[PDB]
């Protein structure tokens, strides 16, 4: 993984940006220290409590006189102290705004110079840059990586230079405060990122192990749900279910252990810790007995370091950050540094006022740049006179197009040059160049908007009268007239779409606005039916008037009117001349004219489900059961901390006994090492009991919804919402995730209140006023904290939704860059750009200001708090109201608590994605269909017939309710005899196919099998006997053995049932020749197959059943050759004895068929035999006249 400099990465920050930087920084720096400062003020505060206790615990001495020296010096002394904290505090806002406000600020305008000076550059590129990358790609980076080098230069760094200086403001403060306690945790300190490290490394072992263990499965998931219509169609869905679960038991096992080893990790680190405290608090106590180090002390050096330590953990992801934007900032200052070969940006040539119009190639030598090994053309030399059209022929290769494509001069020759007279064609400027050169691409091209600003982009200042007479000059004024919105009718990818021929006129017009002296036409008719062309090439052939034209064309129609005619053989040009020159030199030319004759949209409509989901995962009580006591053990750990940490320093500030100091130190500093077992215990029991649980459930779930999955009508596939990818995910992804809202959630709001009720229980004894306080002040910070993430991410979204208006300038401007830079105006989509640009930076500047007043909203009361609680709780103290231990316990009980329960939210998985994603999997589960293949129902008679009979059957497609495909048509074949179906297109061609196998319902109408309704018969059973062959038919990568078997199932095939099914389909003749026999793989994993012989084997397949239907809906489109003769051969063949229903567009094969029903319309306006409707000179005697 690459990465730029550091020092590159900020090239485009200026003075101001350097400012904001710099004075950014250092707020940040003394934001850092801010929280180390306020660890030595507490030790300062309790140093002071630990005085007034011992006093007044032992005996008694003084009544009237200790309420001066106690009760009146410890108010003298919080009232400094409450000028210290709230005054750190309301500095901190202060200098966490100035923090994150310029540090957003000055990145942010960076980047917008990033992202334009990115599209520029991009723009400035030459087509030779475009071959060799690609553009979907490059398009995905001037939104993706550009918002990641934002993410980086901004808050992230201002965090991490706050997070070191809050690690250097702790330590500094330690050894300050203590030398020895300080190195003592620090000691303790290489324990825990070696153990980290360790346990990170076994997770993520089994983490990439579950990606190709579960990839099995997957495999199986994909092939099915893509071959879903075979598969419904010959009933495979039992097989199939079964061959996907066999893959499931074998990879989520792999995970149970791996959810095991996290919960164990995720244990032994709280063992660790609580370890540290074990042994800090059992050295600091002892060293406090000792009149060394006092108790508030301890509590300085112990806090400012542990405080310090973990803000390295907090600076981790925000140096990650940094580290990564520059990886990305590779990327994009790579192009932007990038001067190509043609500049194509400034005019450094000519300017020809002649203008004349004479081209010339003189000796051409040129390769593509993507394949530098084959080279194209060799020696070409061609010149073209004034005014002269030439045309390019002789079908060789590339080359053609390769000339037009050295005349706009998109590439430079590797030898030779291309010249315009008397001057070579990088001796100009290249603008001027294109737009003196228009241009005619096989495949028009227009941009979302109006024909007028079409026009427009082939030159920006021409009135709406010139664009008038220009549409006129290309026959296209008709149409565009007849517009609803007339030329401010809309175009391109979304909105009013046109045919070929006229989207290509409006083009022909947009280059003739340029008026240029050169007009190139490449395979400008190609990709269009006869009726346009006429028009089409007419527009053209006005167009290469007083203009000199090089065409090249696939038809050789319209060559034959050019001045000069040139062909190509391999690199160089053979014949030249005139038509009759080379008609009369029989050349190549005469040799071809004789032998031519939906994430947000899918989240979005699930409803539900409260708490439902957890009914899923009910098949498993006991592990709940264990995992929801073990998770209030686990919570209630946490208020047994804070009250055994407050009795720590408790029996150092409430004084007692000396000879009890060490008594009960040592017991408390032991029994947190011993509330550190039983934490290593809890997680260990959990990983065994939730964590198998949602694993349990994930496997069962995933076997459940595939089955649903297979239970689903064709109707269900076929929308638009449910493809085989995004299931295949659904089923790879929401369905593991779904143990998320089960026993985690369960964890959780168990540990949660647990800990934050057993310990508001505790607080709200050990005080009244302070506890009412205390559950009054950290909510209302709790509430802050949601708003800080609500305001975040919301004006996080709301940036975005702005910047699509950019995206689309940016995405039309790449994906047809091809196109726009032989129309010039790439400055102009610039500057598109950038006034898309303009708005969405216009709000960064209160975008910064927010984000500042929020984090500073937030951060500004987190000391504010510390202030009130202890401000309060020392006017209880210090009154009758007792006393200093209860409202350290108060404080730590609520207070750590509450951050307990923020920990213990981000532990487990977001339950709102494990909702939404389950809500998905309950309803896939849930979802039954109007058809079922599961049914155990139907007739089933002895009786072999078969008589197809659609009576009435209107039928109109579910996703689509728009023109209806059947409107009530009807016929009916019966046994042996075979219908063929004739019509303009397919509706309903292949719509009757799919009725008979009974893929949708018939609003009205009934169709009948045999003496029965469809209906009343059973739906698997129906195509048991049902034989379909589809027009590209899809084998499984199993074998072909299987593939053959997959006909029947629920039966043993056998070697003989599969020999006799492959010599009647005349495919037994390749199995032998090809090693080895049946046991090959087909296809793509194993020997690729021609479509033929793939086919032959999916009519060997249909056959195995021995179906009494076989339905043929355009079986062969893409055969050629005299693989269509052997197939339909064997297909005749095993058309006997069997009702047969074929659809052609051949129209050849279909003059020997039995019936043939010419379906129009919605109905049958035709019917009867070949010859009886070829005399009935209808629909039929028009259609079959196309067949010369
Ligand atoms: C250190 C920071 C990560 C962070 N710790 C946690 O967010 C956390 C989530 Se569970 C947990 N801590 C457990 C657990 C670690 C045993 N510890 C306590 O409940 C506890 C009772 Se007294 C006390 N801590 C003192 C300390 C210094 C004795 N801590 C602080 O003044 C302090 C200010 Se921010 C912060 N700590």
């Amino acid at each position: 993984k690459p990465a730029v400099s550091v020092l590159t990465m900020f090239r485009y920050a200026g003075w101001l940006d350097r400012l904001y930087m710099l004075v950014g920084t250092l707020a940040a720096i003394i934001h850092g220290v801010a929280l180390p400062l306020m660890m030595l003020i507490f030790g300062d505060m309790t140093d002071s409590f630990a005085s007034v206790g011992q006093v007044s615990k032992q005996s008694t001495q003084m009544s009237e006189a200790d309420k001066r020296a106690m009760f009146a010096k410890l108010e003298e002394e919080m009232t400094t102290y409450a000028y210290y904290y709230t005054g750190i505090g309301a500095g901190v806002l202060i200098v966490a705004y100035i923090q994150v406000s310029f540090w957003c600020l000055a990145a942010g305008r960076q980047i917008h110079k990033i992202r334009q000076k990115f599209f520029h550059a991009i723009m400035n590129q030459e087509i030779g840059w475009f071959d060799v990358h690609d553009v979907g790609e490059l398009n995905t980076r001037l939104t993706d990586d550009v918002s990641k080098i934002n993410e980086g230069i901004g808050d992230k760094i201002g965090m991490f230079f706050q997070a070191m200086a809050t690690f250097f403001g702790g330590f500094i403060i330690g050894f300050t405060r203590g030398w020895k306690l300080t190195l003592v945790i620090l000691a303790i300190s290489p324990v825990l990122g070696l153990s980290a490290g360790i346990w990170a490394k076994i997770l993520s072992s089994f983490t990439d192990k579950e990606l190709h263990a579960y990839a099995k499965a997957g495999a199986v998931a994909e092939e099915v749900l893509a071959a879903i219509r075979t598969v419904i169609a010959f009933g495979g869905q039992k097989k199939e279910l079964e061959r996907y679960n066999n893959n499931l038991e074998e990879a989520k096992r792999l995970g149970i252990k791996k959810a095991i080893t996290a919960n164990i990790s995720m244990g032994a680190a709280f063992l660790l810790i609580y370890a540290s405290y074990a042994l800090a608090f059992w050295y600091g106590t002892s060293l406090v007995i000792s009149k060394e180090y006092s108790i508030g002390q301890v509590l300085t050096v112990f806090f400012s370091v542990l405080i310090g330590a973990f803000s390295v953990g907090q600076a981790s992801p925000n140096i990650e950050a940094f580290a990564n934007a520059r990886g990305a900032a590779y990327e994009v200052f790579k192009i932007i540094d990038n001067k190509p070969s043609i500049d194509s940006f400034s005019k450094s040539g000519h300017k020809p006022d002649n203008i004349q119009g004479n081209l010339e190639f003189k000796n051409i030598h040129f390769s593509y740049p993507s394949r530098k090994e084959v080279q194209i053309l060799k020696g070409l030399n061609l010149k073209v006179k004034s005014g002269q059209t030439v045309a390019l022929v002789g079908n060789s290769g590339c080359g053609k197009s390769t000339t037009v494509q050295l005349m706009q001069r998109l590439y430079d020759p590797l030898d030779g040059m291309v010249s315009i007279d008397g001057q070579d064609i990088r001796t100009i400027n290249v603008r001027y160049l294109r737009e003196i050169i228009g241009v005619v691409s096989q495949e028009p091209v227009l941009f979302a908007t109006t024909i007028a600003e079409n026009i427009r982009y082939g030159r920006e200042d021409v009135t709406m009268d010139e664009i008038e007479k220009a549409v006129k000059e290309a026959n296209a004024y008709d149409f565009i007239m007849k517009l609803p919105h007339q030329f401010d009718t809309l175009v391109g990818e979304r909105g009013a779409q046109l045919s070929g021929g006229q989207k290509q006129r409006i083009a022909i017009a947009r280059a003739l606005v340029r008026n240029p002296k050169i007009l190139l036409l490449d395979e400008a008719t190609s990709a269009l039916d006869t009726e346009s062309e006429a028009v089409v090439q007419a527009a053209l052939d006005k167009a290469r008037e007083g203009r000199t034209t090089i065409v090249i064309a696939h038809r050789l129609s319209t060559v034959r009117n050019a001045d000069v005619i040139a062909g190509f053989d391999g690199g160089v040009i053979v014949e030249q001349g005139n038509h009759d020159e080379l008609m009369r030199e029989k050349g190549i030319y005469f040799k071809l004219v004789m032998t031519q004759t939906k994430e947000a949209l899918d989240e979005d409509v699930p409803p539900a489900s409260f708490w439902r989901i957890l009914k899923l995962n009910s098949t498993e009580w006991p592990y709940f059961v264990v995992g929801i006591f073990c998770a209030i053990i686990n919570g209630g750990l946490q208020p047994a901390f804070s009250v055994i940490f407050s009795k720590v320093v408790g029996v150092f500030t409430n004084g007692g006994p000396p000879e009890t100091q060490r008594q009960n130190s040592n017991l408390f500093s032991l029994l947190f090492l011993i509330l550190g077992i039983i934490s290593f215990i809890t997680f260990f029991l959990q990983g065994f009991t939730f964590g198998k649980a949602g694993e349990i459930l994930t496997k069962r779930l995933r076997y459940m919804v595939f089955k649903s999955m297979l239970r689903q009508d064709v109707s269900w596939f076929d929308d638009p919402k449910n493809t085989t990818g995004a299931l295949t995910t659904r089923l790879a992804n929401d369905a593991a995730q779904v143990k998320g809202a089960t026993g985690s959630r369960l964890a959780v709001i168990f540990q949660n209140i647990a800990n934050l009720g057993t310990g508001i229980i505790i607080s709200l004894i050990y005080g009244w006023q302070l506890t009412l306080l205390l559950l009054a002040i950290v909510p209302i910070i709790a509430i802050a904290g949601v708003v800080e993430m609500k305001m975040l991410s919301g004006q996080a979204l709301k940036d975005k939704k702005e910047l699509e208006g950019s995206g689309k300038i940016a995405t039309e401007a790449i994906e047809n860059f091809r196109t726009v830079v032989s129309l010039t105006r790439e400055q102009k989509f610039e500057t598109m750009y950038a006034q898309s640009l303009q708005i969405p930076y216009r709000n960064a500047m209160k975008k910064a200001h927010v984000f500042g007043i929020t984090f500073s909203f937030t951060q500004a009361m987190m000391y504010f708090s510390y202030a009130a609680c202890f401000r309060f709780g020392a006017y209880l103290v210090t009154q009758q109201l007792m006393t200093f231990e209860n409202v350290l316990l108060v404080f730590s009980a609520i207070v750590f608590g509450a951050m307990a329960v923020g920990q213990v939210s981000s532990f487990a998985p977001d339950y709102a994605k494990a909702t939404v994603s389950a809500s998905h999997i309950i309803r896939i589960i849930e979802k039954t269909p109007e058809i079922d293949s599961y049914s155990t129902q139907g007739l089933k008679p002895n009786m072999l017939e078969g008589n197809v009979q659609f009576s009435g059957v209107v039928f109109n497609y579910p996703t689509r309710p728009s023109i209806p495909v059947l409107q009530g048509l009807s016929l009916e074949v019966k046994k042996g005899q075979t219908l063929a179906l004739v019509g303009s297109s397919g509706c309903g061609k292949s719509t009757v196919v799919q009725l008979l196998e009974r893929f949708y319902d018939p609003m009205a109408g009934s169709v009948f099998l045999d003496g029965k309704e469809i209906k009343q018969l059973n739906v698997q059973w129906l195509r048991a006997q049902l034989g379909i062959v589809s027009q590209e038919p899809i084998l499984f990568d199993c074998s072909i053995a299987e593939n053959i078997a997959y006909g029947d199932n629920s039966r043993v095939v056998s070697y003989e049932e599969i020999v006799r099914a492959a010599k009647e389909a005349n495919i037994h003749q390749f199995i032998d020749s090809l090693p080895d026999k049946y046991n090959t793989r087909v296809g793509d994993k194993g020997t690729q197959l021609s479509g033929g012989q793939k086919q032959r084997i999916a009519i060997a397949r249909a056959l195995v059943r021995q179906p009494h239907i076989l339905l043929l809906d355009e079986a062969t489109s893409a055969l050629d050759t005299e693989s269509e003769k052997v197939v339909q051969e064997a297909l005749d063949k095993a058309r006997e004895g069997r009702t047969c229903i074929v659809i052609a567009h051949r129209l050849s094969t279909i003059q020997n068929a039995d019936l043939i029903v010419v379906i129009q319309n919605g109905k049958v306006k035709e019917h009867g035999t070949h010859q009886q409707l070829l005399a009935q000179k209808g629909i039929y005697f028009s259609m079959v006249s196309v067949q010369a």
